[PDB]
């Protein structure tokens, strides 16, 4: 099943809460719309350059990046609730090696790869 | 459970069979001993420089490397039987980013990291 799962247990409320201030920071900086975030989360994969940089910004603000600003998938995994560790692993197992010229391109590459892999459990806020 | 699992079912016999010709090639190329391989597989981590290159050679001969000879973990995962997929996932989840000067160093880094992560299922032939 590919329908996004959105209920009281998933996405983990603690992760949603933790992401709220990072959302404020990154939406402020990039000027992405809330609509574009919601559509990417719950509807079709779509192209929006500010959204790509919004995705990069969340990784940077969450401190899940290396010295070059590239996503460090282990740091990212560590930062997620343990309840979603297995789902996350499977979502990212064919998404190890982002491609793209810029950090925004590579961040978007990751989100798109995850959403293609597990659209039910992929989300973005 | 940290003791190496060695029985008629695991390691998968079909994988051991497929590895045999690669072992012959790579031992010839690198000068590692049969004993050094068995010791690393079943006994303790140890740092034999020819073993490290043997490890690198298997990745090359198995065609699970990128254009620069670095291990491509997705390619590697796809080369393993389904029966090992989950074991390999967990074994590698904190071994994503090898460290080392040479390709032999990085290959050893991976094997050591896998063996530290799951010495029950880690093996080398
Ligand atoms: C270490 C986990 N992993 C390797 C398979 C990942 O790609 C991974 C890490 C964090 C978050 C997501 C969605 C995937
Ligand atoms: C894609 C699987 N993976 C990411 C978690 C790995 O590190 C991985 C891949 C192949 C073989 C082993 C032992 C680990
Ligand atoms: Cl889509
Ligand atoms: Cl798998
Ligand atoms: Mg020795
Ligand atoms: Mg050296």
């Amino acid at each position: 099943d590919t329908t996004p799962r959105r209920d009281a247990e998933y996405p983990p409320p603690e992760l949603l809460e933790a992401l709220k201030p990072l959302h404020d920071i990154c939406l402020g900086k990039t000027g992405v719309t809330e609509e574009a975030i919601k559509k990417f989360s719950d509807e079709e994969i779509h192209e929006d350059e500010k959204l790509k940089c919004y995705m990069n910004c969340l990784f940077h603000e969450a401190k899940v990046v290396d010295d070059n600003g590239d996503v460090h998938l282990e740091k990212l995994h560590d930062s997620l609730p343990s309840s979603m560790h297995d789902i996350a692993m499977h979502m990212g197992k064919r998404c190890l090696y982002p491609e793209g010229e810029t950090l925004c391109d590579k961040a978007f590459w990751l989100h798109k790869c995850w959403k293609q892999s597990d659209p039910k459990h992929y989300f973005l806020v």
